[PDB]
DNA sequence: ATATATATATATATATATATATATATATATATATATATATATATATATATATATATATATATATATATATATATATATATATATATATATATATATATAT
């Protein structure tokens, strides 16, 4: 019962402004944040190691291919994207479809190299295709 | 009229202590000066240079921290949405029925 009626710009802005003004109160923000701190710490601890590892391994792969500068970000981004899928839905045919779609995305929009994309997905999932 | 004690006086003189003076000199201490020089400490300057610390700059580069951005992607948290569905809670209804 949250996304049932359409909301226009004035409605979205009114509700967002009300909630943002409310959160700016010292007591409201302090209470909410000190209550959710342990759960936030637990979620960070459960999730971020899987992505720092991907960062390090894709860095190692990128240095062997000579990628320097902001062009590394491209492949780093792709790596992280793939990892997200592996964390979200798991391994299987759905992950194959999403890997193919992400490669098409990056090759067509961002001018990525197919060979380096294969190398990144190989260091992450085990094979270029991801089967 | 006598003896002991607390004081005031008339007259000269003596010893103890607190001070003020007339005349010169000596020693100790607190300071002010005339004349040169030295040593210790607090500071201001003339001329160059060095070391320590607080900052401002000329020119490039590096590391740590607080933020703002150019471009895509990831994770944690506060919220606003597009579209179905589920769970907890605060209420309004359509229809019958039960309990406080």
């Amino acid at each position: 019962a949250k996304g049932r009626t359409p909301r226009s710009f004035s409605q979205r802005y009114g509700k967002w402004n009300a909630k943002f003004t409310a959160f700016s109160n010292p007591t409201v923000a302090s209470t909410i944040l000190t209550n959710v701190a342990p759960i936030a710490q637990g979620n960070f601890q459960t999730n971020v190691p899987k992505f720092t590892s991907v960062n390090e391994q894709v860095s190692a792969v990128l240095t062997q291919y000579g990628v320097t500068g902001p062009s590394r970000a491209i492949y780093q981004g792709y790596g992280l994207k793939v990892a997200r899928a592996l964390n979200r839905i798991g391994a299987g045919p759905a992950l194959t479809n999403m890997v193919a779609g992400l490669k098409a995305y990056y090759v067509s929009a961002y001018g990525a190299n197919p060979e380096i994309l294969d190398a990144v997905t190989n260091i992450i999932l085990g094979s270029p295709t991801g089967y």
